[PDB]
């Protein structure tokens, strides 16, 4: 047929009960993620072909970057306890892969304050305890899918895109069997 398990995606043996419809994981140490993000513009792509009513989720992963990888998913909690996504997605990015000047959380903290958080709004949610379940979200979400690569694409915690599958001559091409191939899932 047209879309194949095992090649435009593979299916789940192991099905996730009650998961986020369309869900994407990244780390801003990644550098497809990176590609994906400032120069595919996947998720937007993706979003713009999707059903009426299909929330979509994109949560951080700790197994790159060590100890910072980590203060990226406590900082992408912040990002999202306050629906600022929009404002850091691009300089944090950019601080980890472009111009490295992300080395600690301090650093991470002045992409907030240069984008318009106010510190003392930035380190309340930091150590709050909403963050804290936020953090537990995204990491219970990876787990629950055994993952281990980015980025990554699940519909309804049963299907996986899988990208390799897929042409690359062209940018925009991909994009847009990438996000017709999620839009079929979503139909199934």
């Amino acid at each position: 047929a047209q879309y194949e398990d095992g090649k435009q995606y593979t299916t789940l043996e192991k099905p996730v009960a009650g998961a986020p419809q369309v869900l994407e994981f990244f780390s801003f140490f990644c550098p497809h993620c990176y590609q994906f993000e400032e120069v595919l513009h996947i998720s937007d792509n993706v979003k713009k072909k999707l059903p009426e009513g299909v929330k979509m989720t994109k949560y951080h992963v700790n197994f790159m970057g060590g100890d910072l990888g980590k203060d990226l998913t406590q900082a992408w909690a912040v990002a999202m306890a306050l629906g600022v996504e929009d404002k850091v997605t691009v300089p944090l990015f950019e601080g980890v892969q472009k111009t490295q000047t992300i080395r600690s959380a301090s650093d991470i903290r002045d992409v907030f304050i240069n984008a318009g958080i106010k510190g003392e709004e930035y380190d309340a949610a930091w150590n709050s305890f909403v963050v804290k379940s936020l953090v537990a979200q995204q990491e219970k979400a990876a787990a629950d899918v055994q993952l281990r690569g980015v980025p990554a694409m699940f519909v309804n915690g049963k299907y996986q895109l899988n990208p390799q599958g897929m042409d690359t001559s062209n940018m925009d091409v991909f994009v847009q069997q990438y996000a017709d191939t999620v839009k079929y899932l979503s139909e199934k």
